[PDB]
């Protein structure tokens, strides 16, 4: 048990936006109606809540020390124990990446036991939408098998606590594992197992009939492609195939049916072209009702095919091939932004085992649900209430206008007039990945933002409702940068540190740019003073040096303070942060080096001894009129990692979260000038989460 020190009870909720990232799997529990789980590649897992019609994040106890476990390569249930759920966790398998873990729960994901593995888990690498790689033996639940992408097949006999390599399985890159539950009776190890591996020479699909002791290549399987996913029904093994593990680059594929008892193969592909197949679901109560989804059929768009006669005929559900006309109806009322995307990366699709007319499928930006597959045409709902997977690279909270503005990976800039409803206009700036956003303190209608295609930046004069792109950008710019722009308090001057170019300044809203003088390093995250439009700040985490401009960004000088340094790969922990309403009041985070505070425009700084480590800091409305703004800190205080608030200028802190609300990897944190106690947190793959004191 961790020590439960003094804290204020807070309520944490996602800013409602909807989806935004790659959901990599959905699992209906076959023996409890209403029990459904979903896995993602960078945002943990979810459990459906029918009572509140929303998804519940079940991995927010992951923290900065094990945030890689937010990558869910596989999720598995136990058909004979509805309270159990397992997860195969990890993001990358490269040499610089750590090992993965198996997480086991006996309370439907409310709490987890973490079992670290000796192998790396690629929950955010190629083929992450294949699966499921983790399986519970459907007849003897103490047995689990785990397919990995770099270390072959592993078996557990103690419900995932310990894992042993199955040395008899030679291939090392596994796509999925699937049990044939009819091959044994309850209480005995299931004898028939199929494993699909990444191999396009005709040796992707393997079969065992002795519980995994011996293995053999399935004769007659297709060549030039790999087995992607499988379903078993009525003695048939239905397998989707593609010439790439996905989610991209599939230019060939098929759907085949394998008769388990005699080894016969029948091609039941609905159509063939320069694309593959992956998603497949056989109706758990009707083996002749099957759905399959194309993969990387980019033009006109991906297709979902439905059969009710076991693949003899297929009906296209999404669009009509005869004239490429869309026929399915898509309801994005819950998240109007999502209409800028078309369903793609449909690597998983599942029919409800308790209603054959209900199904769901995943995309690269959220979950879609159909409640009547028998309708002609079908209607699909963007069903992602509570499911937030966006990466907020930067967020700002102006004191007037919108409550929040977000610069999101992949999806663009958002303007949030309400925290409990997705923005009615959708995306505010449709530019894809946006890495920076700032507003002018004294004129918060003036907002600037950066992105990753030329001219890499844009500005707004009406609080982000309308935008226009920069007429020019600094020479050599290859990207907008990360938290790399600052606009003066009066809105007349912009300092920009883009990728591939030296830090520059503009006096004409981006119509022309001039390189900043003084020798300040490039690629820093620049900060504007909230009062004095001639003062800008730029912190160098590697040298531990603060740079200050007193001439509106024309030139910078290096302050004498020797801050604790940080390695280049940890430079995200170094930042300088100016306080609204207080000229020259800046706070500097140095990661494990602590938190420093300057009240003379950076001329000198003092260590905040109450803070052990500081990763990001924000400021909000003071508790009483005339008091110092409330300080919101993500870091370590007295050995406790979490989120803290100080109401006395940084001398004492109150923890405003608990160990179940750490959210994995927090990118930054902001307060709110209009509401005391309100705290905005940007978390990797978990969108923006805001916290308020819980009413007593
Ligand atoms: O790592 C940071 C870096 O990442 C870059 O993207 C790379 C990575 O993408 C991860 C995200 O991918 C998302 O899916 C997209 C696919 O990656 C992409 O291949 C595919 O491309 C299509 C295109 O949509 C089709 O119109 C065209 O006919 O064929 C192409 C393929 O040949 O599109 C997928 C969706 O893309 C859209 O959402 C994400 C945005 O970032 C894109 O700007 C956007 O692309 C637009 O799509 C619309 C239609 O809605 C229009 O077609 C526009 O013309 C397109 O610009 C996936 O949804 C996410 O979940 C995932 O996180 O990794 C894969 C690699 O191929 C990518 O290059 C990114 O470009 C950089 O800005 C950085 O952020």
């Amino acid at each position: 048990s961790n020590a439960m020190a003094a804290s204020e009870p807070y309520t944490w909720k996602n800013v409602v936006i909807g989806g935004g990232g790659y959901v990599t799997g959905i699992i209906y529990h076959p023996n409890q109606s209403g029990l459904v789980y979903a896995r993602t590649d960078i945002g943990g897992a979810y459990r459906w809540d029918s009572a509140t019609s929303q998804w519940i994040p079940i991995t927010d106890m992951l923290n900065r020390n094990n945030s890689d476990y937010m990558g869910i390569l596989s999720i598995a249930i136990d058909p004979n124990d509805v309270n159990r759920v397992y997860m195969l966790c990890g993001k990358y398998t490269q040499s610089w990446a750590g090992t993965g873990a198996v997480l086991a729960s006996t309370d439907k994901g409310a709490t987890w036991t973490i079992y670290p593995l000796s192998v790396k888990i690629g929950g955010n690498e190629d083929g992450r939408g294949l699966g499921e790689r983790l399986q519970v033996d459907p007849n003897l639940g103490s047995i689990l098998f785990m397919g990995t992408t770099r270390d072959g097949l592993w078996k557990s006999t103690d419900r995932g606590a310990t894992w042993v390599r199955v040395t008899s399985f030679t291939p090392t890159n596994i796509n999925f594992v699937i049990f044939d539950k009819s091959s044994s009776s309850l209480g005995q190890a299931t004898k028939r197992i199929f494993v699909g591996v990444n191999d396009t020479s005709g040796q992707s699909l393997w079969r065992s009939d002795d519980g995994g002791n011996t293995w053999k290549v399935v004769a007659g399987q297709p060549t030039g492609v790999m087995a992607m996913k499988a379903e078993i029904a009525s003695g048939y093994l239905y397998v989707t195939f593609a010439n790439s593990p996905g989610p991209n680059n599939a230019t060939a594929g098929s759907v085949w049916r394998y008769t388990i008892s005699n080894g016969e193969w029948k091609d039941i592909s609905p159509a063939k072209g320069s694309y593959g197949y992956c998603g497949i679901s056989v109706d758990p109560r009707n083996p002749n009702h099957i759905l399959v989804a194309t993969l990387d059929l980019w033009w006109p768009r991906d297709q979902i095919w439905r059969t009710t006669d076991g693949g003899s005929t297929w009906t296209p559900l999404l669009w009509n091939p005869s004239n490429n006309a869309v026929i399915a109806k898509f309801d994005t009322s819950s998240a109007p932004w999502a209409a800028i995307r078309n369903p793609h990366w449909i690597t998983d699709i599942k029919i409800d085992p308790f209603n054959s007319n209900k199904a769901m499928f995943v995309t690269g930006y959220g979950i879609w649900a159909c409640d009547n597959l028998s309708a002609s045409p079908t209607t699909w709902y963007f069903r992602n209430k509570g499911l937030e997977e966006m990466v907020p690279i930067e967020i700002v909270s102006p004191p007037s206008g919108a409550l929040l503005l977000s610069a999101m990976g992949d999806q663009g800039v958002f303007r949030h007039d309400s925290l409990d409803a997705s923005p009615s206009m959708g995306v505010a700036l449709d530019v894809g990945t946006a890495g920076s956003i700032d507003y002018a303190e004294s004129i918060p209608s003036k907002i600037v933002a950066t992105y990753y295609s030329a001219p890499y930046g844009a500005y707004s004069t009406d609080g982000g409702k309308t935008w226009t792109k920069f007429a020019s950008y600094p020479a050599g710019t290859t990207g907008g940068g990360t938290r790399a722009i600052a606009i003066s308090a009066d809105g007349n001057r912009i300092v920009w540190a883009p990728n591939g170019a030296p830090m520059s300044y503009s006096t004409n809203n981006g119509s022309s740019w001039t390189t900043c003088g003084g020798g300040v390093p490039s690629g820093l995250s620049v900060e504007a003073d909230k009062v004095n439009s001639n003062k800008f700040y730029a912190y160098d985490p590697v040298n531990g040096k603060l740079w200050v401009s007193t001439n509106g960004g024309v030139s910078f000088t290096q302050m004498s303070t020797s801050y604790p340094t940080l390695p280049s790969w940890q430079a995200y922990n170094g930042s300088v942060n100016a306080v609204f309403g207080r000229e020259g009041d800046i706070w500097i985070t140095c990661g494990a080096g602590g938190l420093y505070h300057s009240t003379n425009s950076g001329a000198s700084a003092t260590k905040v001894n109450s803070v052990q480590e500081a990763y990001s800091i924000g400021f909000g409305k003071a508790k009483t009129s005339g008091g110092y703004p409330a300080i919101y800190l993500h870091g370590i205080v007295n050995g406790v990692l979490g989120i803290f608030r100080s109401d006395d200028g940084g001398s004492t802190w109150t923890r405003i979260n608990d160990d179940n609300h750490q959210f994995g990897w927090i990118h930054m944190i902001r307060g709110d000038q209009r509401t005391y106690g309100l705290c905005y947190v940007s978390a990797e793959g978990r969108g923006v989460i805001y916290g308020l004191p819980t009413p007593t």
